[PDB]
């Protein structure tokens, strides 16, 4: 089921970590960085 919650699993990119943190901020929208 679509909705605004969403998960991540982005291997710690500094445009991930940037643009998925401000979406994080944003949204309240779960985010997990792995350092992959």
């Amino acid at each position: 089921g679509s909705g605004q919650v969403r998960t991540i699993w982005v291997g710690g990119t500094p445009e991930e970590l940037k643009k998925l943190k401000e979406e994080a901020k944003k949204a309240n929208i779960r985010v997990t960085f792995w350092g992959d």
